[PDB]
C-alpha cells in the first residue's frame, strides 16, 4: 500500500524548497561554466568553484591538481563514533555542445521549458552534483549532525576515459577505502519510467587488423591461383565466430565469470519484457543472433561479442577494377565481461589466428576498458533498492550491469567499496546529444531518495 | 640464321615504308582516343579511314554507334583467292594518375631502342606495323595473293560496346575468310613469341547488404547481426579454401579441355608456378601449387574474385558501431560453357539456398569466353612461319588469361582466330611508360609480310 506524489506535487515541492532552489541557482552557474577535458577548457575554473561551494557548507575540501583534470574531494564528517562512510562519485566535465546537435537555447544557459531543465551537463553530470548536495543540506535543515560520514569525489576527465583517475584514487585510497557504499555518477529511469539501479559496466578492447598479401595489386585474371588480401582476411574473421555470434577462440570462455543464480533471476525479473523489439526500433532486416528472451538478455548482458566496426579493401566507386587487392584492413572490437582483460583477450585471438593458419593477419591494440559487475546482494545495495521503491510508482529495474563501458573496474580496484548507480535521468535525457535535459520532478525525486538514504543510516 | 637485334633496328631505320608508317604512328599516338571519356573517337576513326583510303583500300567508316567502326578491304586479282582478316582497335585506356610517365603519354618517344606512348603496344602500333607489312609486300610484287581486310573498332577497352551490331551489319563482307589475326600479342619473359587462340571471359557484379535502417551502437553486437558479418559469411559460403567455387550447376557447364589443349599447356605453360610468388612478392601460399594443377586452374577454370569490399568506419581511431551496410565488387572469371547472366543467376540460387537471401546482386559487365585447340591448318601455318623469325621459338596456348571479344567476333564471322603481335613481357599495357621494342615491331612486320607471302 504505497502512495506517491504526482508530478504536479513534486514540481510544487521543488518550487517551495529553499535549499533545492539555492542549489538550482548553483546549477545554473555550473552549467554556464564550460568544462570540457578534450578542449582543455575550464577544468580548474569549475573544480575551484565546486571547492568554494562545498567549503561554504563545512566540508573539508582537497583539490588535487597533480594531473590534467583536478580531482576534488569534499568530506562531511559525522560525530558518531563507528559511523560508516558513504561515497558519492561524480564528474564535473561534460562533452562538447558541438556537431549536428540541435539546441533550442544556448547549451551553456540552463533553460527551463515544459517541466524539463535543459543544458549541457544537466544530466551528465553536473545536475547530479547539485541534487546530491541539496539532499545533504536538506537533511541538515532538520538535524544537528550527520548519521554517517559523507565523501564526494568529483573527477574532471570522465568523458575522456577517466584519464589518471586510477592515479588519483591510488593517491587518496587511504581516506576512501572502507566505505559502506559508493553511489555512481548517474543513473536514469528507463522507457517504462522504472528507476534503473545498476551494479556494473561491460568493457571493451578495440584493435586494428591488417593483411598484406603481395607487394602490389595483381590483375584479377590470377584470382584462381593467387590468394588475395580480402579473401584471407574474410576467412580469418569467419574462423573466429560462429553464425550464432559465439566467439571461436580457445581459452576465452574459460576466463569468463559465469552469472550466479541471483544475477540470472534479476535478468528474468527486470530485463526488458520484449527485447525482440530492437528489430522494430532499428528496422533490422536480418534475424537476431539470440531470439528467445532469456537467451537474448543473457547474451546481451553477460557474454562477450566480436564486432566488425569497419572493413575495407580494393576498389570502391562506380565501374569495375580488375584487381586482386594487396591489402585489406578492419577495425575490430571485443566487448568484454568480468574475467576478460583487454591485452589478454587480444593475445588469445593472436594465438587462435595462428592456429587457424592465419598468421599473416597483423593485429594492433588501440584501446581497452575493464569490466565490472556484482550480483547486487551487498546489504548496502539492498538498502538502496528497498528505499527507491518508496519513490517510484512504476518501481525499479535492478541490473547487475548495464551494457555501457565506464570506470567501475578502476574504482572498485582502488577502493573495494560496493557500488550502485541510480540518478535523475530519463530515457530521453539526450546525454551527449542536443537539448540534454532532466525532468524537474525527477531531479527533485532524486534529492528525496538521497536524503532518505542518509536518514537510513541513523 | 636469325638476324641480331642490331640488324633489325638498322633494317627498320632504312625501310622507307616502315618509316612512313612510323610517322603515321606518331600522329595516331598524339590523338587521345578513349571510349570511356568519348574523346577522339570520330577523330581517330576518320584519320585511319584516310590513311587506308590513300593506299587504295575500299574503306567504310560506319558511325552508327558511339565508336565508329572502320573497315578497309584490299583486293587480290587472283580469282579463287582466300581472305585474311586483321582485327585491331584504335581506342586506348587513359594515361592516368598513379602511373609514371617519363615523357608525355601522348607523344611517341624513342629511348634505348624502345618506343614509348599510350597505345604503342595496345593497340595503335599493331595497326601501323600490319599496314607496313602489306605495303612492304606491295613494293616487291604486282598484286596481293590473298584478299586482306582490316577491321578496326573503337570500344575494345570498354568491352567492345556495339561490336556485335557492327559485325552483324557487315558480316557479308567478312564471313568466309581463311584466318583472322587478333589485335595484339606478346613475347613471354623468355622471349618466345606467344601464339594464342582464346580469351577468357568475365562477369562482374556488385553485392550489397542492408542489415538495419541505421548504424547501431556495438554494445548490441552479441544479439544484432551486422551487414559486414552477413556479407563475409555469404562470400565465404561460395568459395572453398583452395579457390574452388561452391555453386551448384556451375562446373557442369564447363567445357573440359581436350587432349591437344592439355598437351599444349604441358609443353608451353610456365615451367615454374612459384615464379609468380617471386614476381609479385606474394606473402601467402598459391591456391594451386603443382605445375599442371596451377596451369589448368589458371587457363581452364573459373575464379570468384573480390575487387573490393567495404563497410563501416575507416579512418583514424575507433567507432563503436555495427554498420547497417556493406558492399563488395565481385567478378567471376569465365571459361567456355559459362555465360555471364546464367552464372550470376546460379550464384543467386546458391546464396538463397545457403541462407543469404538478403545479399543483393547487380549485374554490371559480362564477356563470353572462347578458345580453340590450335589445330586449324590456317593457324598451324602461322605457328610454322613464326619459328623462322624468333630464335627462342614460340609458345602455343589455346587461350590467354586475359579477357576480350573473341567470342563475339567468332559468333559473327566463324573464321579461325589467332593472336600474335609486337609486345614484350614488360610492355606495360594499361600502365605507365607503355612500350614496344623497335626490333620487335619490325620483326612483326616481317612475320606479317611472310604470312601474306605464304598465300602465293
Ligand atoms: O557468486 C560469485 C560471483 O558471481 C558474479 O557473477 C557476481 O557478479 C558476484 O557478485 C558474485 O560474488
Ligand atoms: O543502515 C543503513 C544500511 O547500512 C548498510 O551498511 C547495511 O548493510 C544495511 O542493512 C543498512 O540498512
Ligand atoms: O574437342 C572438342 C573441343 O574442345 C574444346 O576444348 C576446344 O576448344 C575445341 O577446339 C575442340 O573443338
Ligand atoms: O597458303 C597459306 C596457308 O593457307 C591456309 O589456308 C592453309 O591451310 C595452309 O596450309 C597454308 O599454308
Ligand atoms: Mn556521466
Ligand atoms: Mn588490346
Amino acid at each position: 500500500a504505497m502512495v506517491f506524489p504526482s508530478e504536479q506535487e513534486q514540481i510544487e515541492k521543488f518550487e517551495k524548497d529553499h535549499v533545492a532552489q539555492h542549489y538550482f541557482e548553483v546549477l545554473r552557474t555550473l552549467i554556464s561554466k564550460k568544462s570540457v577535458f578534450a578542449q582543455q577548457v575550464g577544468l580548474k575554473e569549475v573544480a575551484n568553484y565546486l571547492g568554494e561551494i562545498f567549503k561554504r557548507v563545512g566540508a573539508e575540501v582537497e583539490i588535487d591538481e597533480s594531473y590534467t583534470a583536478p580531482f576534488v574531494m569534499a568530506h562531511f564528517k559525522s560525530s558518531r563514533p563507528d559511523a560508516k562512510t558513504l561515497i558519492f562519485y561524480n564528474h564535473y566535465d561534460t562533452v562538447p555542445a558541438d556537431g549536428d546537435q540541435v539546441w533550442t537555447e544556448d547549451p551553456f544557459t540552463l533553460s527551463v521549458r515544459n517541466g524539463f531543465m535543459y543544458g549541457r551537463g544537466v544530466d551528465d553530470d553536473k545536475g547530479h552534483i547539485t541534487a546530491r548536495l541539496s539532499a545533504l543540506r536538506k537533511y541538515m535543515q532538520h538535524h544537528d549532525d550527520l548519521p554517517v560520514n559523507i565523501s564526494f569525489i568529483m573527477e574532471g576527465a570522465e568523458e575522456s576515459a577517466s584519464t589518471d583517475l586510477d592515479k588519483y584514487l591510488e593517491k587518496h585510497a587511504d581516506k576512501l577505502r572502507g566505505a559502506d557504499l559508493l553511489v555512481w555518477e548517474q543513473g536514469t529511469k528507463n522507457a517504462l519510467e522504472q528507476l534503473e539501479i545498476s551494479g556494473g559496466n561491460k568493457g571493451i578492447v578495440t584493435f586494428d587488423a591488417k593483411v598484406k598479401s603481395a607487394d602490389v595489386d595483381i590483375h584479377s585474371s590470377y584470382g584462381g591461383v593467387v590468394e588475395s588480401a580480402p579473401w584471407y582476411l574474410l576467412q580469418a574473421l569467419q574462423s573466429l565466430r560462429a553464425a550464432d555470434g559465439r566467439i571461436l577462440v580457445e581459452g576465452l570462455y574459460e576466463e569468463v565469470q559465469e552469472p550466479n543464480e541471483r544475477e540470472m533471476a534479476l535478468l528474468e525479473t527486470y530485463g526488458q519484457r520484449n527485447p525482440e523489439e530492437v528489430s522494430r526500433i532499428y528496422g533490422l532486416e536480418l534475424p537476431l543472433l539470440q531470439e528467445e528472451r532469456m537467451a537474448f538478455l543473457k547474451r546481451f548482458f553477460f557474454d562477450p561479442a566480436l564486432n566488425i566496426e569497419g572493413i575495407q579493401s580494393g576498389y570502391q566507386g562506380q565501374g569495375v577494377k580488375t584487381i586482386l587487392p594487396a591489402e585489406a584492413s578492419a577495425k575490430l572490437e571485443v566487448r568484454l565481461v568480468p574475467g576478460l582483460e583487454p591485452h589478454d583477450v587480444l593475445e588469445k585471438i593472436r594465438k587462435q589466428l595462428d592456429k587457424n593458419g592465419f598468421d599473416k593477419v597483423e593485429l594492433y591494440y588501440t584501446l581497452g576498458e575493464m569490466s565490472y559487475r556484482s550480483d547486487m546482494s551487498a546489504p548496502a545495495i539492498l538498502n538502496v533498492i528497498e528505499l527507491a521503491k518508496k519513490f517510484y510508482p512504476q518501481g525499479v529495474s535492478v541490473l547487475p550491469t548495464t551494457a555501457g563501458t565506464g570506470p567501475m573496474h578502476t574504482v572498485f580496484d582502488a577502493l573495494e567499496v560496493p557500488m550502485v548507480a541510480f540518478g535523475l535521468g530519463n530515457a530521453n535525457s539526450r546525454d551527449h546529444g542536443g537539448d540534454e535535459n532532466v525532468r524537474i520532478a525527477d531531479y527533485y525525486t532524486h534529492i528525496e531518495l538521497v536524503e532518505e538514504l542518509i536518514r537510513s543510516y541513523e
